[PDB]
């Protein structure tokens, strides 16, 4: 009946190395970056505490946002074992797409390219002048220098405010999300959900966009995605369970176990160690 021979990580690895599994979509959240030192990120006289992340207030008073940005700026941008496992998926020719709710750029530092990524909530990687007639793009280095010097970032062409490409409250989701969703989920063979509680919509509903036969593996500290008894959910434990698997623990250790099952543990170790060595050497 089912594509997985058993509702275990071993069954998922066997399915992955079968000829049936060619296209893997990753859905990742804050949990895949806590081991990197980036925790769950989410005087100025704010009218309401959400104003610091609402677009209108930012364009009126951006200084609070950038003060918070200096306070939260990471001491290092070192992706995790999980990030590099996704890079390995890319190298092995199995990665259809990575949908991320994170803005910390670690997916790109790990070697995932823009075509590989749907950054559902944007990113700090790129910033743009807020003027529609200009839209000058600035890199993260420029923005970091502005934030650390405590100088509000202004466009060099038109002197307008420059905003990191994260999706503020009152901004729309990137259209790439919907277009890529409509195409990708016709093609997915395996859904790999890592480090997210699947509570924020519409990113959570993504799991219901997979075909009914598509196996779905959750690597997370706690079970998530099951239908809420109060209000296509994950079914790990019922007698009708057939495709959903939960590996409970650190995302790094779950990806290590999966790589070991796949025979990739040495490749993953070498990749992580060389990339971390190059980051430390900057
Ligand atoms: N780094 C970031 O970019 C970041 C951080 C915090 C919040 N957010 C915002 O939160 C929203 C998305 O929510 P979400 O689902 O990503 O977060 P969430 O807090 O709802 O879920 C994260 C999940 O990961 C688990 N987890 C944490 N550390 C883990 C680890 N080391 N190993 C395994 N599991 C671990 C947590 O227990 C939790 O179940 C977006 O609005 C996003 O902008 C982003
Ligand atoms: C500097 N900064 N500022 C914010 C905000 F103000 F929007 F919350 C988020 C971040 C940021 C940037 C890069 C990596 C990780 C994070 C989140 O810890
Ligand atoms: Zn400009």
């Amino acid at each position: 009946e089912r594509l997985l021979d058993e509702l275990t990580l071993e069954g998922v690895a066997r399915y992955m190395q079968s000829e049936r599994c060619r296209r893997v979509i990753c859905l990742v959240g804050a949990g895949i970056s806590t081991s990197a030192g980036i925790p769950d990120f989410r005087k100025y006289h704010l009218p309401y505490p959400e104003a610091i992340f609402e677009i209108s207030y930012f364009k009126k008073h951006p200084e609070p946002f950038f003060a918070l940005a200096k306070e939260l700026y990471p001491g290092q941008f070192k992706p995790t074992i999980c990030h590099y496992f996704m890079r390995l998926l890319k190298d092995k020719g199995l990665l259809l797409r990575c949908y991320t709710q994170n803005i910390d750029t670690l997916e790109r530092i790990a070697g995932l390219e823009q075509e590989d990524l749907v950054e559902a909530h944007g990113t700090f990687y790129t910033s743009h002048c807020v003027s529609a007639s200009c839209r000058h793009e600035y890199p993260l280095s420029w923005m970091k220098e502005k934030i650390f010097s405590e100088v509000t970032p202004k466009c060099e062409d038109c002197q307008s405010l420059v905003k990191p490409d994260i999706v503020f409250f009152g901004e729309s989701l990137p259209a790439r999300f919907f277009s890529c969703m409509q195409s990708d989920f016709l093609k997915v063979d395996l859904l790999l959900v890592m480090g997210t509680s699947l509570q924020v919509q519409p990113f959570a509903s993504l799991i219901s966009k997979a075909p009914l036969s598509t196996p779905r593996l959750l690597i997370n500290k706690e079970k998530a995605g099951q239908s809420d008894p109060f209000l296509g959910g994950m079914d790990f434990d019922s007698k009708k369970a057939y495709r959903d698997v939960a590996w409970l623990g650190e995302c790094d250790q779950g990806c290590l176990a999966l790589a070991e099952l796949l025979g990739w543990k040495k490749e993953l170790e070498d990749l992580v160690r060389r990339e971390h060595a190059s980051i430390d050497a900057q």
